[PDB]
């Protein structure tokens, strides 16, 4: 606990008794979890209330639904309806439907959230400590940090806990905070003290927070407060939702039920209007009042009939299920739309180290100076053994285990690698590993100097733990880093100011040690290094260490290279300002080539693969890199975004070649180069800017901070998660596996959740549109009603329910990833689509007004009214225009009514069972490629057998049907629907477009 900002450095390290370069002792941290807990918020707890998800009512159409069982329940309550309890089940033959979708929904999103938490607390957050029990920093638990100790934080990291800085180890510290205090751009921080205890976060400016990032630096500090003390802990609970609206696809949906809302509402106002001249009929007496009620019931029915209640769910369901699926495959989604955004994504855009590669980095080549004489040059060259980051290795030349100290160039070699280093290791005495703290390229240069143990210090007898950092140790005290110049992307090198140690003679010169890529480092050289000695830089010489760079970087190691220098005359202090970051390049110039190192890093497994389902799919894959061209290029290659053997001249380019284009070139050199090398983090920018203005759907992957404008710039971010969190707070997904192949898979599922939705509009509209078809194609015919309020009520329950919502659930298409991506302002209904809705519509109301006819004119059981309807309806009363005066009221008969209740309910599961694909056939789509659906129409049949068989509700609902030979016959003519559409399929299909 430290309640001050305000106190100096010195007086926090006295507060907790703790020695600043040491950190706090085992008996230390033992005290300090009793006195303050674990580094961590409680809280973990209570996402949605069981109700609010239940309150997902609320929504566009069910709100709808949700009135028109009031009405019912006001219409009932009126003693009336038209039979007396009759008017009591309406209401909820309404609610019913909305309560079953409101349960998948509730339960698809509580698995979901589930599902995320459990990917999310899977993997421990990792904090970097100075302990008494070990000299190098190491890496603990987040949650094991106690105020009290000594917490070193770099570009990258999100700082673990809220901590007091003590010594800022590059020339900035900049910070990106606005998790906290809004502040959008990062902020400077120092290590002076802020008097006001009263002062605000944001002057806080020399402490670091909880849950913020680095955004450049390097700095130290200790731990003031942990937990729910922390500044962002104490305001968690709080805050109106900066939580959010719904994803493009479901507003474009939400938009589509709306203008359907219109043309339904017209629909019904048009049943009332085309009749209520059936008013005074002797059905409900004459009164002219009765009538219109009835027919305003019609109406009313109608709407929540022909509406799809279920569409608000479904697509709530369907996101829910692919974040769940995501999850599964351990892909975390921090922003809804990431997965159908990325279904219609036409380029992929990648970063190569740490993304399409592993970033386990390992030296095993390096060279030095041999000979020079004239136009001759030669090189020592030597390799290396170990892959992993553990210093157990040999150093070989010409097969040979050499002791590194032999050259006096790999002693420099060595002290570079060592001095001019943010980075260490540290062994993980659990899984038993060396692990990197910082930088894999670093820490490869870190365990290299292990292994060349130069100076032959004694090793053998160290603990794993003191192994791990020993030589590096030896060579620190050799030299006083007095400062360090950060690396930066533009000189793309980092430099270390450095006097020898003791002080014992102070002025045997101070030195600058440099690493670099290796073209900018070369070029900045005057001076070549051989042995102990020193001889100007030369073109033979330049081009003879060029020329095994390239060897290295486009042989089949694929190296990435790096280039060490020193100053042998750096300028004075008091002549460097350390203010302007611009200023670093001129004080790294009149340098002295000392080696090269070359770096495995293989490409991950998952990769190659990958890419070649991104062609089929026909997404463009893109690897940008700060890297150099000839290693980017050969490992493009290596992963197939190259073939072996083409020509790349115009398809692969530096920073440089593309900003000498000009713009209009830039953005044609966009289109067709697949590799973008030697380029800075705004080119990564521009580049994704570039494809976004060819109107497409651009994903970045990344994990380094050089890729977060990128990321952010992209449609969907894709982070990895053994990257930066500043790359994963920029991100839309992040991929805890690191597996690439998760990318793939949530294409192919952003792309079906798109055809599930379609399939389920497929489905209601043209069935619903048969529902409308039948009302109007009878009053028109001019014949009996066919159905009734509450059995139009009833068709709803059992066609728009289950048998709708688990077209979600449907499999994948056959094809869905051999199709190119589509366009994102695509109709969302097709005008053959629309077609395919009326020609299925049409046999629908077609097949239940025939229905009905069939019973009264062609059926043995039914009046032989043969044809011509006998003309009309007119008869009434006691024998009438008397045309066959035989029978008298068999009009208001159930039979011919519960007949086309049947075909309608039957020939809806009918097309439910092509709504499986868009264009394929049951033959190659049979129907138990999605279960749900038909244990859903087995629960609508079985409910509607339950209804006609059940003797009180066959009265409710209205007398039942002759098993044997009615049900052949409502079979005869629904089953035709599916050999319609079969056909209709066909078309679509040995015919196409789309
Ligand atoms: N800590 C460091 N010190 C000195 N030079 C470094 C360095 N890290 C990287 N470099 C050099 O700077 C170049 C540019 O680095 P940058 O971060 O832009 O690309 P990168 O190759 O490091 C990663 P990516 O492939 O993910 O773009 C590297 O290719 C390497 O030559
Ligand atoms: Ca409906
Ligand atoms: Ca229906
Ligand atoms: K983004
Ligand atoms: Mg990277």
């Amino acid at each position: 606990m430290e309640a001050a900002h305000s106190k100096s450095t010195e007086e926090c390290l006295a507060y907790f008794g703790v020695s600043e370069t040491t950190g706090l002792t085992p008996d230390q941290v033992k005290r300090h979890l009793e006195k303050y807990g674990h580094n961590e918020l409680p809280a973990e707890e209570g996402k949605s209330l069981w109700e609010l998800v239940i309150e997902q009512f609320e929504d566009l159409l069910v709100r709808i639904l949700l009135l028109a069982a009031c009405i019912s329940f006001v219409l009932a309550w009126f003693e009336e309806g038209e039979e007396t309890i009759t008017a009591f089940v309406e209401p909820f033959v309404i609610l019913l439907i909305l309560i079953a979708n409101a349960i998948v929904g509730v339960w698809q999103e509580r698995n979901a959230e589930n599902a995320i938490e459990a990917l999310k607390e899977y993997e421990p957050e990792m904090g970097k400590v100075y302990r008494a029990d070990r000299k190098s920093v190491q890496r603990i638990k987040a949650r094991d940090i106690v105020p009290g100790d000594i917490v070193e934080v770099a570009v990258g990291d999100k700082v673990p806990a809220d901590i007091r800085i003590l010594s800022i180890k590059s020339t900035t510290l900049r910070v990106d905070q606005s998790i906290l205090t809004g502040e959008s751009v990062s902020v400077i921080k120092h290590t002076e003290p802020v008097p006001d205890p009263r002062a605000v976060n944001q002057d806080k400016k020399n402490m670091l927070f909880s849950g913020t990032n680095i955004a450049a630096g390097k700095a130290l500090g200790i731990v003031a407060t942990t937990g729910v003390s922390t500044e962002i802990g104490k305001i968690r609970d709080q805050m109106a939702a900066t939580e959010q609206d719904k994803t493009p696809l479901q507003q474009k949906l939400d938009e589509f039920g709306e203008q359907l809302s219109k043309v339904i509402s017209l629909i019904c106002v048009a049943v009332w209007l085309i009749n209520i001249g059936h008013f005074n009929d002797p059905v409900h007496g004459g009164s002219w009042i009765r009538g219109a009620i009835y027919y305003f019931k019609i109406a009313v029915a109608l709407a929540v009939a022909a509406i799809p209640e279920g569409l608000p769910a479904v697509i709530t369901t369907c996101l829910a299920l692919g974040t769940r699926r995501m999850a599964k495959k351990n892909a975390i989604v921090r922003s809804l739309p990431s997965v159908e955004t990325l279904g219609c994504t036409s380029v992929i855009c990648s970063d190569k180290t740490g993304t399409l590669t592993t970033n386990q980095m390992s030296v095993c080549k390096m060279f030095i100076i041999d000979k020079v004489d004239g136009d001759f040059c030669s090189l020592n060259e030597f390799s290396i053994t170990g892959s992993t980051y553990a210093p157990e290795g040999e150093v070989l030349k010409n097969d040979k285990p050499i002791r590194s100290g032999q050259f006096d160039g790999l002693v420099e070699l060595a002290t570079i690698c060592a001095l001019c280093n943010d980075s260490s290791l540290d062994f993980n005495e659990t899984k038993g590993v060396y692990e990197k703290v910082g930088e894999a390229t670093e820490t490869a240069l870190t365990t290299l100097v292990e292994k060349m143990n130069v100076f032959n210090t004694e090793v053998r007898n160290l603990s794993k733990v003191e192994r791990a950092n020993a030589c590096n140790s030896v060579i620190r005290q050799l030299m006083k880093k007095e400062f360090t110049l950060e690396f930066s992307r533009d000189r793309k090198s980092m430099s270390v100011y450095c006097s020898p140690a003791k002080s014992s003679r102070a002025a045997v010169g101070n030195k600058m040690f440099v690493k670099g890529a290796p073209e900018g480092v070369i070029d900045r050289c005057n001076y070549v290094r051989v042995g102990t000695t020193r001889v100007p830089m030369t073109g033979p010489v330049k081009e003879k260490i060029l020329s095994v760079i390239k060897e290295w970087g486009t042989g089949r190691d694929t190296l990435r290279c790096l280039a060490l220098a020193t100053r042998d005359t750096p300028p004075k202090r008091e002549e460097m300002v350390l203010d302007d970051s611009s200023r670093f390049m001129e004080y790294e110039t009149d340098l002295t080539f000392v080696g090269v190192v070359g770096m495995l890093d293989p490409p991950r497994k998952e990769v190659m693969g990958s890419i070649q389902l991104c062609r089929d799919a026909g997404i463009r894959v893109i690897m940008i890199t700060g890297d150099n061209k000839g290693t980017a290029i050969a490992i493009c290659r290596r992963i197939g975004i190259f073939g072996e053997n083409e020509e790349v001249a115009d398809r692969a380019y530096t920073g440089r070649e593309f900003d000498d284009l000009p713009l209009a070139e830039q953005r044609e050199a966009c289109r067709r180069a697949c590799c973008f090398a030697r380029v800075e983090p705004s080119h990564k920018s521009k580049i994704v800017e570039y494809l976004q203005s060819y109107d497409e759907i651009t994903a970045m992957t990344g994990d380094g901070v050089n890729d977060a404008p990128a990321l952010k710039k992209a449609e969907i971010g894709i982070a990895m998660g053994s990257g930066t969190a500043v790359a994963k707070t920029a991100s839309e997904m992040v991929l805890a596996d690191d597996n690439f192949s998760t990318i793939v898979a949530a294409v192919e599922e952003g792309r079906a959740i798109y055809n599930n939705m379609k399939q389920f509009i497929r489905y209601l509209i043209s069935s619903n549109v048969g529902e409308v078809v039948c009302i109007f194609l009878t009053a028109a015919l001019g014949l009996p009603e066919a159905l009734i309020p509450v059995q139009l009520l009833w068709v709803n329950l059992v066609t728009d329910g289950l048998p709708a919502t688990a077209l979600g659930f449907n499999p994948p298409d056959l094809d869905i990833m051999d199709r190119p991506p589509r366009s994102p302002k695509e109709p969302l209904i097709s005008g053959w689509l629309f077609f395919r809705y009326m020609a299925i519509g049409g046999y629908v109301g077609a097949a239940t007004v025939g229905a009905a006819a069939w019973w009264f004119m062609y059926a043995e059981d039914g009046p032989g009214v043969t044809y011509h309807q006998l003309t009309h309806f007119m008869q009434c009363t006691e024998d009438h225009p008397h045309f066959e005066g035989l029978d008298c009221e068999i009009f208001e008969a159930p039979e011919p009514m519960t007949m086309a209740l049947s075909v309608l309910v039957t020939i809806e599961m009918c097309n439910a069972l092509n709504s499986l694909s868009e264009n394929q056939s049951l033959m190659r789509m049979p129907p138990w490629v999605n279960i749900w659906l038909l244990g859903s129409i087995c629960l609508s049949m079985s409910l509607h057998f339950l209804i006609l068989y059940v003797d009180p509700l066959p009265m409710i609902f209205k007398l039942k049907a002759l098993d044997l030979t009615q049900w052949l016959m409502v079979l005869k003519i629904s089953l035709p629907v599916i050999g319609l559409d079969e056909i209709l399929k066909f078309i679509a299909r040995n015919y196409l477009e789309g």
